[PDB]
């Protein structure tokens, strides 16, 4: 038992990550195969970060102007390409430690580990979920860009996201690997504001579900709501819509404690009309939601 | 900027998790050089766990018993011991994985990374702190004994914990990579429970000047106190004393911020008093406690 925010194994990440070098801007890469993947703001001096015009930046670079490290040793440019907001700088060696990978895209709600890495070295690893505002909340400083999100099956690595800035506000804003940004943000020095930071639903409930199986059962009600009187209450305390999708999702953990999903929706609803009342669930004094209905599966039941 | 619990990259030490069978029993073992360290409590069976006599049950156990497997290859077990309540297993090759490491014993109060494993493959990864009661709080399920605690100076692993039980009131016991147990805990299935958990004053502090660096300035009063009035409070709340070599350990901080500590201290003062009025600190409800004054230095400066 005991529930903890949980990050995949790092490893296979880790054998991924290279230094990349522009001039004078230094990034972390990801190695995969003979592409390396980074931030195209790499070519980015600090002045032109305000209004760049990446094409124009670019034609001013060679393959020799990119500098790619791993470990210890230098990797040798053939080729360089911009695809939305990555570089892809083909070396003329695959990557030994490549792991079998793809590179998804995903939705607001779903969560993933980043490796927090420095000059191309890993620093730490830490779970976090994609906002429903397409934000992360991580804990990245300056020279942290390029670091990457991913999930893990099994053997097979998923990369999600690239880090490439934070906005005025402290959170953070990056892409896809194909360099597409979540959300609306571009990777440019301007006014970028996020839109509201709405809690994830279902994701608290699936924590709810979680603190009832290691014990936590204190917020456990006589009551049920219906899937539109539980939205009234989401609605009022900016939390997502739940949908039948959502209920769905929940069905195992709902299956494995016997709490049926509208019935944990009420004790739900009464948490957010209650507060905690100075409680706590799984040690924690807030409705957590960064924990998908996968992730509590997952983690109650050792998948490896 | 941001501020999240994490983790040491879990790469060095997924490379050492081995799985480790004797009889019907399987579990985690750790392999460094040629030994596999693994909780003694794999020679037992679910009967024999109440009241086990573990050197009597060692004599029937030889080499060829303990069935030490890599990935999919089979170590060839060439010597067992019993060192307090660990088994080391001479096995005849080298990790080669193996990376520069210690083993030591931490305090109470000490934060580290666990890599939960069932069968020999890491599963998660999460940041905890040993408790002032010699408990850990994690998240480990049945099969995750052997799984390791550890920490990271650069490229030497610093083993700490190897977990073998979980209490009846769902927190942990293990020991250090010696076989000595944290605590009075004991490798019995034995009514044991755990002292009162008090709150970790001088990680508290740590976070505090954590949530001042990134932005969270609004618990930040007009007092000071002194350690001895200080002390008062935080014994009516359960939390540990603070002494001087903690206002010492919190010099770096106290000097990036320009807080001095004595008036932290009041500031923590006044929310054990008054509570957090339903705000957050660093996105959280609570006082965090696992994370010491290093992991906020060196988070906040991105040590890799
Ligand atoms: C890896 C580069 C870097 O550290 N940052 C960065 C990103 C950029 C753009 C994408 C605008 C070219 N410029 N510098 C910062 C960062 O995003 N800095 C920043 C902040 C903190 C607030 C408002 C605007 C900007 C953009 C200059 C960085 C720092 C911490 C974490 N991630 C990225
Ligand atoms: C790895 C073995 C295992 O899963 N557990 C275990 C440990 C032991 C001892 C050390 C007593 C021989 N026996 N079984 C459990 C565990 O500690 N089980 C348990 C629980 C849950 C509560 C009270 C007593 C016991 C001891 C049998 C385990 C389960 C989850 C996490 N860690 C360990």
């Amino acid at each position: 038992s005991g529930f903890r925010k949980m990050a995949f194994p790092s490893g296979k990440v880790e054998g991924c990550m290279v230094q990349v070098t522009c001039g004078t801007t230094t990034l972390n890469g990801l190695w995969l195969d003979d592409v390396v993947y980074c931030p195209r703001h790499v070519i980015c001096t600090s002045e032109d970060m305000l209004n760049p015009n990446y094409e124009d930046l670019l034609i001013r670079k060679s393959n020799h102007n990119f500098l790619v490290q791993a470990g210890n040793v230098q990797l040798r440019v053939i080729g360089h390409s911009m695809q939305n907001c990555v570089l892809k700088l083909k070396v003329d060696t695959a990557n030994p430690k490549t792991p079998k990978y793809k590179f998804v895209r995903i939705q607001p709600g779903q969560t993933f580990s980043v490796l927090a890495c420095y000059n191309g070295s890993p620093s730490g690893v830490y779970q976090c979920a994609m906002r429903p505002n397409f934000t992360i909340k991580g804990s990245f400083l300056n020279g942290s860009c390029g670091s990457v999100g991913f999930n893990i099956d099994y053997d097979c690595v998923s990369f999600c996201y690239m880090h490439h800035m934070e906005l005025p506000t402290g959170v953070h804003a990056g892409t896809d690997l194909e360099g597409n940004f979540y959300g609306p943000f571009v990777d440019r020095q301007t006014a970028q504001a996020a839109g509201t930071d709405t809690t994830i639903t279902v994701n608290v409930l699936a924590w709810l579900y979680a603190a009832v199986i290691n014990g936590d059962r204190w917020f456990l009600n006589r009551f049920t709501t219906t899937l539109n009187d539980f939205n009234l209450v989401a609605m009022k305390y900016n939390y997502e819509p739940l949908t039948q999708d959502h209920v769905d999702i929940l069905g195992p953990l709902s299956a494995q404690t016997g709490i049926a999903v509208l019935d944990m929706c009420a004790s739900l609803k009464e948490l957010l009309q209650n507060g905690m009342n100075g409680r706590t669930i799984l040690g924690s004094a807030l409705l957590e939601d960064e924990f998908t209905p996968f992730d509590v599966v997952r983690q109650c039941s050792g998948v490896t």
